[PDB]
């Protein structure tokens, strides 16, 4: 069942995870940031979803079947810790017309 399942697994994966990465770029959006300090709202909520998508595909291409996919603990795991090492990219603040 998962053609369909995963309609709605990776709406709702790409929400939780959009949500659980908007949570990790919190900290990042402050003024006092050191690293990848998020200069605007719409670069943060691009950020976001751009992360999301990555963590998304990457996932996608390591499982390839989505009854998988969702925003799960190892999910979750895979993405902060990947959000924390792509933000050290950006350096002191984040520049995504300079990201990978």
């Amino acid at each position: 069942t998962s053609s369909e399942l995963a309609k709605k697994s990776k709406e709702v994966f790409r929400k939780e995870m959009s949500q659980f990465i908007v949570q990790c770029l919190n900290p990042y959006r402050k003024p006092d940031c050191k690293v990848g300090r998020i200069t605007t709202t719409e670069d943060f909520k691009h950020l976001a979803r751009k992360l999301t998508h990555g963590v998304m595909n990457k996932e996608l291409k390591y499982c390839k079947n989505p009854e998988d996919l969702e925003c799960n603990e190892n999910v979750k795991h895979k993405t902060k810790e990947y959000i924390k090492k792509y933000m050290q990219k950006f350096g002191a603040v984040y520049k995504p017309k300079e990201d990978t």
